[PDB]
């Protein structure tokens, strides 16, 4: 009787949360990926930050020294 | 085979564990979600700074020439 609905719809629960798993072991493997995409974004920054400052103050210093070879020459 | 209560039982714990296990799927959906955004994020930071960084490194180097040559 309606034991067989019940049991449709527990053998259809159970094939929901066979695919619900196969859908969560998918998006867990594109967690790492981005996980590890990240950090080196990061470390790219942090590696580009450092760079670009040493040598925009290297362009810096150069600038003024030329700054105080002109006056020095021009005075 | 089983008897009509042993069914009742089963889909309930079956009813338990898939609550459980939605909860826990719509989370790390979200945190899929999340990590895509920032790593959009950084990508586009990356793109800036160099964008930035390039462009200040060339006019201080017009600077610098343009005065040791005048």
């Amino acid at each position: 009787a309606t034991y067989n609905d019940l049991q449709v719809e527990y053998g259809k629960c159970q094939l929901q949360m066979k695919e619900l798993m196969k859908k969560f072991k998918e998006i867990q493997a594109q967690n790492f990926s981005l996980i590890n995409e990240n950090q080196s974004l990061k470390k790219n920054i942090s590696a580009l930050i450092k760079t670009a400052r040493v040598e925009i103050n290297r362009k810096d210093e150069e600038i003024s020294n030329l700054h105080l070879e002109h006056h020095h020459h021009h005075h």
